[PDB]
């Protein structure tokens, strides 16, 4: 996260850190708890991942330093990538991780609500992006989970900023005209969480953008409300 601040322990209890153990263990991507056995994340995170056996999901983490060889984790039974996914920039950048065991919910770890199809008309004014990613384009994975408040921008406005791309209705954009706050490398797969009527909703999945936090280059996120039928279908 560029231009953010450290999170409070437990304030984003749906946020997980997905690790790979190959060749040695490291953070791979963010993700969100959406059900007892289910993490929602980005499809592009699994480039070159041949097997779910190299994955570990850690929940209830603030600092990466909490994760040691003796720290408990959730195994991944199945990676489910959207069948129309080809690459992040062309959309469908969405994946489900079916966990080997179920998450026991607590103040440190609990699911985020998916948006309702009836909330497409809602104007979210309280949206946050979170993760352990770089704080500049050229950086490293951070110890402490970072957060940044970022305004949504219209698809028409976003499309103006990405003339070489097609910004579809299955994408959603967020950023400041002047830049300065954005997701960056290592934040992908994590949530864009918007608070509305005292309830947090998983509005976006961190997907792509041109560099990080640049002027007139909003972040692009998977528009989660467009995938609620897919999620239901795949989680049955
Ligand atoms: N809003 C904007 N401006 N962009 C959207 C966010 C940036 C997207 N890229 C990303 O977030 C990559 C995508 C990716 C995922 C998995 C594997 C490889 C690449 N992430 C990374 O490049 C990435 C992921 C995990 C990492 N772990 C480490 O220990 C060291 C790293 O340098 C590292 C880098």
């Amino acid at each position: 996260i560029v231009g953010g601040t450290a999170s409070v322990r437990g304030e984003w209890p749906w946020q997980v850190t997905l690790h790979t153990t190959s060749p040695t263990q490291r953070h791979l991507c963010g993700g969100s708890i959406i059900g007892n056995q289910w993490i929602l994340t980005a499809a592009h995170c699994f480039y070159g991942v041949e097997s779910p056996k190299i994955l570990r999901v850690y929940s209830g983490i603030l600092n990466q330093a909490e994760i040691a060889e003796d720290t408990s984790f959730f195994g991944v039974q199945e990676i489910i990538i959207h069948d129309q996914y080809k690459m992040a920039e062309s959309g469908y950048d969405i994946a489900l991780l079916k966990l080997e065991t179920t998450v026991n919910y607590a103040d440190s770890q609990r699911p985020i609500s998916l948006p309702s199809k009836g909330d497409r008309n809602v104007i979210y004014t309280d949206c946050w992006v979170t993760g352990w990613g770089y704080r500049k384009l050229r950086d490293k994975i951070q110890n402490t989970l970072q957060k940044a408040k970022i305004p949504l921008v219209t698809n028409e406005e976003c499309q103006k900023r990405y003339r070489g791309h097609k910004i579809t209705h299955k994408m959603i954009c967020a950023g400041y005209r002047e830049g300065g706050k954005d997701a960056c490398k290592g934040d992908s797969g994590g949530p864009l969480s918007c608070k509305h009527n005292e309830v947090w909703h998983l509005v976006g999945i961190t997907s792509w953008g041109e560099g990080c936090a640049q002027r007139e280059r909003p972040g692009v996120y998977t528009n989660v409300v467009e995938y609620v039928d897919w999620i239901l279908e795949k989680t049955q």
